[PDB]
Formats: C-alpha cells, structure tokens, sequence
C-alpha cells in the first residue's frame, strides 16, 4: 500500500461504529486540525484485539486532553462491531465504547496503510500517528500474536507534539520533562556537555 | 521497498564498523538461529542518532542475554563510523561502541527496509524485529526529529520469544510476569476472568 | 467470476464453523459423490439472513435424506460465526446449527461464484445447486432485500435427481408425482396428449 | 456477460414475434416505469420449453395486475416462433401468446445477460427481475432439463414489490401476508420475539 | 472467414436433420471421394429458401448419379428443420426431404465459408462446389432475396468433372456435349478455328 | 480482400483499354446510377478467357438495353490487351470489343474483390453483380479451367432488378415471366398453394 | 529489396519463355560457375523494351563466349512473352529470341532486386551483374523513358572478369588492352608515371 | 537508404573541398535547376579513384555546357582531400580540381544514397543523374575493383535532356542523333519499319 | 549518465559545506560567467582525498585570479564534510576550506557526471573543466588509488582561456609562453617551420 | 558508449598502419599482459594532431621501458595515414612513425570508447589507459582545440604500475620518489605527521 511517512495519509471515508451505538461515516478529513492515533486489527471476538481496544478506549482521555482523537478499524462488519459491544468484557466482549470502530468490510483502508495480510483477510497490528495537517508521522505494525503499548503510543505523541512546538528533537527514551536539543552542530554542545 | 510481516527479511551483507574498529562484511544469515533488532538512522555525526545509538550499545547485553543481537545502519561510510566513533560523547562522537554499524552506501539495504527518505538520501529510524528463521516480525518506523524507545524494543523481543516458548498471546501492555492466554473461545475464558 | 453452468463449481478450502461449535476446514472435494447446495449470505448479526440459515439448519434432514448436503457462507470471520451461534434466535442470534458456516474472509469464494457486492465488501443472496460429479447445475441470486424460499431449493434438487435417475425432463412448476417426458420429438407426444 | 445485481439491465433492442402474430421491435427503454420478467429458454419445439412459455403467457394477468411484464426469449428467428405458434398445444406448440417472444439471432441479447451456451448456440433456462427504474435485482438460471416455477417469479416479483413500498426486508419463504421487518438492529427485535 | 479456392474446404461436424427424420452428425470427411455441393440458406420457414431447398431434394439424383451429394445449411435448430418437414409444401413446408439439412446453431460453420451476415445473424444464399480431395472449387453467393439456379449448379458440377477426367478446360457456356480445348498455345489453334 | 455482400464495392480507379482502342481510366463511380457486372479473368493470350470476354463483348447490348454496363479487368498491361484485341478470333484473339478491360497491374483491384490466386499472381473467375447505389450483391468465383455462363448472369442482373422494382421475392431457377412472391407469412400462401 | 552489392544476388526460379518457344522453370542456381546480366524492362508490347531486349538477343554471343550468360525479365506473363515473340521486328515485335525471358507474374523477383515502380507495378530498367559465386557485383537503374547500353555492360563485364584473373584494376574508361594497376601504394607508382 | 527513382534526391548540405582550395557547405538545393552528376568514391589516395575523379575534372565542361554540374564524395576529411589535391597526378595524387569533393565524415549522405559498404566504412562506387526539380533519374553503382565510365554518364544526361526537351523516349545505345520514337503504339510503327 | 563535451553540463543544486562553515546551497548556475573546475572524491576520511582536496583548497587562487571557481564533491553528508575540516591536517583532516564542497547525498550528481561506481556507492575521481556558458569542455577519470595533478587542471584552464581569447590552437604539452598555431592549412605553415 | 573504469575495455580488431609502413590488424588482445595507451585524434593532415602524435612517437620508449605500448586512432583511412607518414614535420606531416596508428573506418572503436563527435564524425581527444589484466583504469577526454600533455600520461603510467607493484596509494602530483601511504585509517598515520 499507500502510507508513506511525510506524506498525506492515505484517505478514508467508511462506515464506523460511534461510541453512543449508531452507524455513521467517520472521514479522514474530520480530523484535520487534530493529532490522529489510528490502530487496527485483525478480527472482533478474538484475544490480544479487546485488551488494547479496551486499553485505547479507557484511557481515550489522555490523548483528547492533548488534541489527538483515536480511532479504531477491522475487517469486520459495523454489526459485529455493535455486537461486541453488548457483551461484558468478563467474557471477552468490550462493553461500552469511547472510541469509534471503522469497519472496512471491502478491505481497502487496511490495503492502503499497508497491513493487510492476504492469505487471511485480516489486518495486522498496524498503528499509525496522523499530524494535524494529515500527515503521517509515524508507523508501527506488530505481528498479531502480540499487542501494543498504549503508553509508548501516547510518548509518541507528546514527543511529535513538543517538537512541532518548539523547533528541538527529542532524544532516545525521551518522556515529557526530559533534555532535549536543538538540530544544529554549534547548539546541540549544550547537551552533549553533563 | 520488500520488507513484509512473517516473510524473510530482505537478505544483506555489507561492510560494518566492528565494535573492535575494524571493518568486515556483516550478512544477515550470521543471524541465523538467533533474534536480531536491526535498527537504522539518518545520518553520522547528529542530533537524535547518537542518543539512540549509544542506548542501544550500552544496554546489548540486556539483549545478549536473551539471545538476541542488535546491529545498526546508515547511509555514511565506514570511515565516517570510525571517525565518529574517535569522538568522545560529551562532543557528540560515539566513542567505543559494542554493537555493529552498517555502511549502506549503496543504499539497498535501506531501499529494501522500505525506510529510504528519497528526497534526501537517508534513512528513516527504522526498526525491525527478526526472528531466528530470520523472518520479519515487527516494524517500527519513526519520522527524524523523534527517537525511539529501548525498554519498548526490549519489551517486543522479550513478547515474542515469550509467546515462540509457549503457544499463548501477549495481551495489550504486557510485561514479564503480566497474564496471557491461549488464543482459544474457551481457554481464553480464564484471563477474561481477570 | 467464473462460476459457469456444466463446469466444475470453482473450488474452495476455507475454516468453517461446525455444528458442533469446532472450528475446521471444509474443502469442496468433500462433497464428492453428493449433492450440495451452497448458498451465501451478506453478513452475521442482520435480518433477513437468520431466518435463511435457521430454515436451512432447521430442515437440513429433508436435504441429507436424499442425498443432498447444504453449505452456508459469508464474509465474516469463524469468531463471528460462533458468536452469533451463541445468542438465542429470539434476539436475532442463530442458536445450535446444523450446517457448517464459511468464513469468506479473503472474499475469493464469493469473488469466484460471481456473488460479491464490490462497493459493501459483502456476498449476494446467492445459491447454488452442485451435482455430485461437482459441477454447477444451478444458480440463484437475489438483491439482499428479498429472501430466498427453502422450499423452492428442495424441489430444485428434487428436480434435478429425478432427471440423473431416470433420463426425462422436468416440466414448468414440476413437483414430485408429476408428468414428465422424454426429450425426443415422438417419445415427447404422449405427455402433450394433455 | 455484463449483467449485474443492482446495476442496468444490459439494453436490447431486437425483432419480437407480438401476440397479435406481428413482427415488431422490443425495445428494453418500452418497459420503463414497469417491473419486468425476462426469461430465456433454448431451442422452439422442444420440451420443458412449451411447458414454461405457455404457463406464462396463460398467467400474464397475475404479472400485469401488479404492474409487471414478461418477456420471452430465444437464439430462434421470429419465423421459427410464429410457426411454433401455429402449432396446437396438444402437438406441442404454443398456440396463441399473450406475451411477445425476442428472436435473439445474433446471440448478443444471451450473451450479455451471461446465459449463452457457447458450445450449443442456446440459451440456459435464465430469468431475471427488472425494475421501474431498470436496474436487474434477481437472476435465476436452471441447467437445460429442469423447469422453472412461475409461482416462484410471482413471489419475487412480489416481494421485491413489498420492500419498494414499505422499506421493510423480506424473510425467507415470504409470501403475501406474512411477517416482515425493518433492517434496523432495535426495530428488529419486535420480529425476533414474535 | 477461411474459405479460399484449391485450397481445403473449411472442415465441419455438427448435427444434421437427416432424410429419414433422425439426428445425426455429419462431418465433412465423410463425403471424402465424392463430390459435394454444400449450399446455405437464410432461415427456415421462409419463401425463396423452400423452393431452393426443395429443388434440390427432389433433384438430387441428378447429383448423385454423377458422383456428387448434396448438403444444405441454416443457422436453425434441428427441431426447427424437423417442424418443418412435417409441414406440407402447399402450405410452405419442406415435406419429406433426400438430403440432409445441418443444423449451425453455433454459426461456426457459416462464419468459416464466409457467409454469415453478421448484423441478422442468418446465412446469405451462399452455394459451394467442393471436389474428391476436399478442395474448395468453385463459389457462389446470392443476396437474400435472388434464388440460386440449380440446373447452373449441375452445369458447374459437370463441367468440373469433365475437366479432371479429360485434361482439357471448359469454355463459356460449356454444357455436355459443346467443343472443349486443351490449354497449350498451339493445340488450342483447333478449337478457335470455330 | 474487403468485398462483402451490400456494402459498397471496393472502389477502384484505372487505366483501361476502352473499345475504341485508346486508354482511358474507368472509375467505379461513373457506373453510379448503372448495374455493372464486373468480371476477373486470369491472363490475355489464354484459353477459357477469351471465349467469355468475346461472349459478354457480343452480347453487350442485351445488358445495357436494362442498364447494366460490363466491365473485364486483369493482371496484365494495356499494352497486351490491345495487342490482343489485334488478334483475330480465329487465332485465340479478341478482335474488336464493346467493353472496356481494366488493366490491374498492380493488383490492388483483384486483391480488393478477393479473388487473386497469390501463388500465380493472377485473378480467379469472379464475376461480381454491382447495384447502382454501388453495393455489391452477387458473387461468384470459379476455379480457372471452368468457365462461366453469361445467360445466368443475365438470369441474375434481371433477378435482382425486377426485385428492386416490385418487392417481391425470386424463387430458384426463376426467370423473366415465372411466379414471384411477396416475403411475408400471409401473402407468400398464394404462391404455395395452386 | 534485398539486392546488396558483395551478397548472393536474391534467388529466384521462375517460369521463363525459354528461346525454342518452350515454358521452363529459371532458377538463379543454373548459373553458378557463370556470369550473369540479368536484366528488367517493364512491359512487353511497348517501346524502348524490345530495342533492349533485341539487341541482347542479337549479341547473345559476345556475352556466351567470355562464360556470361543473359537473361530477362519482367511483369508480363508467358503467354504474352509468346505473342510478342510471334511479331516480327518491323511490326514492333521481338521475333525469335536467343534468351530466356522470366514472367515474373507475383513481381517478387523485381521487388527483391529493389526496382518495383510500385505505383504502376511495373519493373524499372534494372540491370544486374552476377559473378559464377553467385554475388551481386553492379547495379544499374534507369528510368524508364531511357535505354541502356549493350557495349558499356560488355564492358563492365569484361572488366569484372579481368579483375578476378589478374588481381589488378580497372580504371575510369577502361576498354580490354588498356593500363590496369595493383592496388598497392607502391605498385601503382608505375601506372602513375607515363 | 532511402534513393528511389522519381522520388527527390535524398538532400544533403556538407562540408566540400571546392575548386579553389576552400572549404564551404554544399547543399543539393543550390543545384536545383540543373542536371547533377553525383558520384561517390571509396578512399582518398587509392588506385581507381583518382582515374575517375580525374576524368570527370579535366571534362566538367563537356558537363556545364549542357546545364549539368558534377559533384564528388567520399568518407573522408576536407583535409585529406586538400592533401590528396597538393600531389601531383603522376604521383597518384589529383592536382589542381575542377569539381567539389564533399566530406562525407558522419557518412549520413552515402547511407542515404545506398551506397555504404557497412562492414569498411566507405562507399562503393555509386554514380546518381538528378534532374533540375531535383528528382533521382538514374542510379548506377560498381563494386570497388571496376572503375566507371565517364562517356557512358555524360551519354545518359544527354537521353534524359533529350526526352525532356521533345516527348520522345530513347532506344538501347542512343547517342545524340540517332533515331528515337514517341511512346504511342501508333505513332512507334514509324520507328519500327528501320 | 549525461555529460559530454561541448553540451550544458548536468546542472545540480545541492547542500555544500562552504568555506564559513555554514551550509548553503550552491547551483550550477551560481558559476555563469566562470570557468568551473569540479572535481569529485570517494569518501570522507580517507587517504588519496585529503591530499587532493587540500591541494586544491591551497590553490583557490591560482584559479580565481585567472576567472576560474573550484567545487567539490562527495557522496558524504554535509556534517561529515564539517567533522572532517574539524580534523588537523596532520592527523588526515582537512583543516579550514577555501572550497565549497557539495554532500551528494542522493548521489544525482555523480551519477548525472557518469562517475559513480555502483557497486561501491561512491565517485571516482573525475575532474570536469566547465566554461562560463556552462558548457563542459575536458573530462578526466581516475581509479580510486591514483591521485590528480593540480599543475595538469591549472595547464588545462589556461589553454582552454587561451583558444577563446585568440582563435588558435594549443599544442601538446603547451604551457604560458609556447608557441600556438593558428587552425588553417596555409597559416599553420608558419608553425612547422619549427 | 561502454567504457567504464575497472571492466574490460572495449575489444577491438582493426587495421591499422604500422611503424614500417604495413597494413596489419592490431587487436586489443595482442597487448595482454601490457599497459596500453590508447589515444584518439579527429584528423589526419591537421593542427594539434601531428604535435601529439609525433610527441607520443618520438618518446615510444619512455613507455615501452616500463612495460607499456602506445596505439593511435582516427576516423581516416590507412591510406591517409600512410600518406601523411610521407610528408616532413615540417610541412605538418608525420615523417616516420615508431607507432601503430588503427584506421577506425566504420567509427565502432571510437563509438565504444564514447568519444565520438556524432555531429562531425570524428574522435574527441580521448586517451585511455588499460591495464595488463585489460581492464580499463584511467580517461581523458579534451575538446578539440586543446592539446594532451605526454608527462602527464607517462606520470599516470607509472603512479598505477605503482600501486599495483606496492599496494600503497599515490597522493596528489605524486612523481616517482615521493612519499606514498597505505591505504588504512592506522598505518595512514605516519604519511600525514611530518
């Protein structure tokens, strides 16, 4: 596929489950102006998939408190979605939802980010970090029998965040509060330096 | 470029800067038997890459340990390794290094990753996980100004091979000693529980 | 696709899930020597469809008894399937079935019997009646609003036994116990005497 | 062949023999506004064949009643349907028609609605379901030796009427009178418990 | 189509009325060391068509005594031919037949002697003298509404005959018993000396 | 060659030995209005050919007298042609000719009519019948050592003729004074019966 | 064409009017171990041609007692080679001949010599000399309104054999008994001087 | 290449050694209106080659005084000619020049004329008569060894002058003032009878 | 790749490392109006290059002072260029510049001057001599272990002023002060004499 | 063309003109096992060329002491060649010659070598040097009007022989008896001190 890094990401416009119950068409272009965490996965019902979809909704918070939305999609169909949601997550359902849940029943979103598998018709654990201008900052795609980090996902973005802010680069393992340099042979000393 | 999920890594051999200072051709079948997290980035003697490299050199044996190598790569020569690696820290040099670099010239090995930045003839800070039949498992893939994460690489290696020892899956966020489950309707009932 | 009358019915080898709640394979070449109706239903957890696959399940005997087994499919996955399988049918859930269900995930089953809406990502109202030599001797398709009529099929079936047995031809609205007639010019005026 | 649920009917234009025992061209754009039963059957004086094209002619009514045509179709010219037509019943002609019958010589009406045998110059037994806006909504094709049922084209054809005018879907083995319901997951439940 | 003089006639198998009211696939190669006029028509049912078809049943005697059999050809069924030789000639039927009629429902057969017209979709009046060896001798096509002459065929016939036996050519208007010229600049002189 | 039955007849403009003696181009246009039998022969100085050009030179006037002009045409110069008109009959030559002879030198008009024997560079016995909007609707071609019979031609011209001019249809063998009938199913009774 | 000089002349084997009256097969291939002027005119009948052709037949000998046969050619066929041959000289006739005279009726043999005039189809006033190995050795073309010249290819050919003989040269203009030269810079000094 | 007779001249514009020792351009079109004699040479300092030039420069005049010019050309560099030209002709060299010589260095005007022998660089000896609309008239070309004829080409431009002045056509060896014909079959029986 | 002489050079516009050490880019068309020496090296930090570079560096003046600018290049990036000036000269360093040097860093430069070898990723050594219409008059290429003399571009530069001041040419070997000639064969006279 | 430094140099097999004034083939092969200079000139009996070619003359010896050969070539022929050997230097000849000159006729060397001048059919001043292995290792190339230096290339000759006799690397302007290095960032070391 279609996803490259500093480039438009690869645009959409599909049928998502919303958090209230309901069906709507949920575009790319809604989120211009906003950070965007999209993450995908394989198939509804299954094991890794509702333990970081319930990580990403719980906890959906602290990405809107620093103006950047999540969004979810798979292969399956808006009903089964629906149908997810009415189980309790004590038997492997995912209850109530705060995020909304794309469902790219023709496959192609996946096919344009670059994580479908083929020989299954499934998405990988692809996530992607979307910039307010719709950029795409970031790629991440785990194979499927292990999930993701929700707190390295929100690093991510509190790091691309600061840097658009302020002009510096962020280090290895940085975390809010941590040095950082500016991206010039004279000025990065300062770092270097204690 | 040809980088996919559960398929053979791209195969390389290339000269390196060896932690002892000399040069030699490093190929990926070396590898065989063991885990790898290949890692790339842009460009000799900057900003980021040295944060991250160095990380990455002084943990190894965090990696070692669990039986995985890690090795990195760029653009530059061999003797723009070296003579970065003659420049102590608190300037902004490498110093003594316990991990390989690659020298891509040629820039083949990054085109096959699929990290080329075309515009400017760099890598991107790519990141990938193979496996000891030296199949790919995991991609990471950051835009320049932000750096990568170790203790998340660790954590990915150490997911995998827990998941290679024992048939189960590795829930969102999981750490070492954290619950799996067997990828199963009824088995998996047991962690929805908890 | 390539679904043609009097050809060999395009092969398939896909999960399924089983009555028994298992998961498995089920290939064409199984159901050589039988005969098969194979039908197609655009998605679990809607409308229309249950009361298709619950008639179909709940009347299988009247197919196994003359040799005739019956296959459904959709594009869902086999945990879909199973899911839906375990919400009673007063809340629009399937209950125990006694018909094995395919999951389509790919879409190359639907893409090769000529039953795939491409805009939906979801299969047509299509049935298919294959012989036991395996090949197609009949096709339905109806617009996802409209059911199709077991009923119908049974007699279709019927239909089609009754002319390998015995070598006539089965008039307009042919029920069991009806005229037939040879296909040959003199032998044909007996049956049009009336 | 181009013909394909929910898009137009492939268009003809082709001499029909007429009721009134006239040659005339029909024109597919003549049925606008009207439901339309196609159907083509493969060789004048034969066998099944009759059986059908009578069955519909004396059942017309049932169709116009409700605001639907029928028409008939065959590789055979209009000479060879007039004289077929100037056969009693009872020798195994046709006798009198109430509904005209398309002389498709050049094959290129059978050919696009997919229901031509190549090796035989004849058409399958195929049947299709127009609408007013022209848009094809049912395909049946039966193998040569088996006949179609009209009762069943009338309960499509009456279905598909039934959801146009309500925006309701209907269940399998639907007839006039019996339950439907609105394709919406609350609004379905009054079905389901009843 | 393929067709071409002294080189073979386009070759055929298809099925054929035969004079005794049956069946049967006729094959070019069975008339292999005979002579053949293959000759077309437009439609059964008709007005020239009978009284060409006819003439040549009646009159085939004069054909095969000298060596040469006859094959008539139409794009109908076999049904279509049969119907009409049951029909009277008084009321435009063919009556019993001595030759035997193809049927080329395919239109194969006509497409390769190139006669088809191809927007009706029906034979032109096309009549082809075909010899022992198979070769293709002589052509002849009539638009639809000119009849052929059959005593013209007759001539054609024997004239070809007469040139094989003799070694000698047949002039304008040749018929049996007229002056004859061996093809040699001097031998010649005898026949324009009258 | 392009020469196909009612479509215009492949148009040619060339030198010609006119009767007179002189040389002339002879356009297909300025038989617009006329019938024209156009007629191939292989070679000047032959055997069959002279007696059929000499038999349509004399009997020119019994085709014009119902407006329809004669036309010969060849492989060879103009130069042989009038050499050969110096011939007397009694020599095996023309002598003097009321037709015109086009000279084909470079066989673009007999490839056009599709009758050159390639392997010899000569044209074939084709007589073409050419209406006066210029559509082609008769062809006849036969091998070189038969001639052809200029009273059938004739037969044929007056056929097509008195069928322009009446709508009725020629039944085989006619000629001037026999039966015609009118080509519909009613009217052509009258011709059947008595 | 393909007539290059230094390379085997194009080969041909053609009818021919031979001298005694006969027709024969002429192939290239009888002339190997002699010389040969082949040479083109482009229509028999006509007015340079038979002064050309008249005088090589006249002066066969000058040319068969130095090892050089003559042979000709052009687009008329045999039969009007013949006539022309029955005219006597006066009349514009060629009389009897002492060469063969190619028809080259399919004009391959002219298009492989490369002097096809393909507007009128006719050959240009080509002469070629061949040498006993067969190649291709000079090449003269003329327009058709002017003759050649007997004596200058007698010329010609003289002074290709004496080159062959001596291994010398032959100068501008050089007649038999002339100063040739070794094509040796040293060598030819003594041509050079007096 | 691409000289044909009756077609343009193939155009050139070229660097030439002129008569007085400079070097300028020489394009075709400044002869436009007069007869040309083009001829090409193999190589500067040879053996037939100065004989030939050396003939055509000592006659220029018997050229000019008929309205004809002489061109000469060769592979080789302005200079070589200029060099060929400072050695007197009784050491093999050319002397003073009445004639421009063109360098033919690219060797784009003897691929153009047909005349390159590809496998030495160099041309053979073609000697071309365009006329003053500048269309080619008569091409002739000897292989290396056998020098041209100088009374022969100034024989030909006199034949064409000749038949362009009095409408007449030249017969074989012509020269000036013998008899000639017009090219009509009545008018050449003057010729004919002497 | 595309440079040849006396065509525009390949132009570029890329990241130079100036003489300030700032990083600036420097175009092709900066040098409108000088002669240009640029001149490419394998790679930073190594043996040949910094004798070279420094050589060059040195000299600026040499050039300037007669109109002529040095560049530059490498595959390396600009901050190995800097690192590399950051170094003494006596241990391999660089030291301060009076050069820009380019950072080819997507290797389109040398690739554009034909100089890169491929399988290694870097320049050869290739020296171009550009003009001030920037046109490329003089290209040299060494292998990678064999340096350029400094004195040998210098001579080059003069001579190439030299021709374009006066109109004459420079000997081999000529240096300021020798004797040039002019190119004409009668003036150059004067130079051979002696 | 496909000269390209460390491959094999383009093979050639060409006459050419030898020291004693002989015409022999000279073949790249015939110098295995020697260093070749190889140098290219536009054209004999010009400015430049004779002061280059007679230097490289004169100092044969310089080159064949140390193991290498020196070859000549132009665009002119061998007769040019030996011509111009017959003038005196100081008419601007050649007088004697201790080097073979080749005569690239047909251009295919000069071609491969890629220093034709495709507008003026000459060779630009190109100069190669190839190694025993015959492998190409050094190019020049100067525009036309400025003259090679013979100290250079001799200085280029021996600097290779050089470093394929010591594995040591020639800085810049190295001379015979300078400092060398190896090529190794350590053992480099004792070069750059001092």
């Amino acid at each position: 596929g279609d996803a490259k890094l500093n480039h438009p990401a690869p645009d959409f416009n599909e049928t998502a489950l919303m958090p209230n119950g309901t069906f709507k068409k949920v575009a790319l272009t809604s989120y211009k102006g906003k950070w965007l965490v999209l993450f995908f996965y394989p198939m509804d019902f299954t094991f890794v998939c509702p333990t970081e979809i319930c990580q990403f909704s719980d906890r959906v918070k602290e990405f809107s408190d620093i103006g950047c939305e999540v969004l979810a999609c798979s292969m399956d169909s808006e009903y089964s979605h629906l149908a997810w949601t009415s189980i309790e997550r004590k038997r492997g359902g995912l209850g109530q939802m705060n995020i909304p849940i794309l469902a790219d029943k023709t496959k192609c979103i996946m096919k344009s980010y670059g994580v479908l598998k083929e020989e299954d018709g499934v998405a990988y654990r692809g996530l992607f970090i979307i910039d307010p201008k719709q950029n795409l900052r970031q790629i991440t795609v785990n194979d499927l029998p292990v999930g993701r980090d929700v707190d390295e996902a929100l690093r991510l973005v509190k790091a691309f965040q600061f840097v658009e802010k302020h002009g510096e680069v962020c280090p290895a393992n940085w975390k809010p509060g941590d040095k950082t340099m500016k991206p010039d042979p004279e000025k990065s000393k300062e770092y270097f330096g204690a």
